[PDB]
């Protein structure tokens, strides 16, 4: 569920 606005968006399945 961790996801970060950035380029590339960096989105953990947590």
């Amino acid at each position: 569920g961790r996801c970060y606005k950035s380029k590339p968006p960096i989105c953990f399945p947590d």
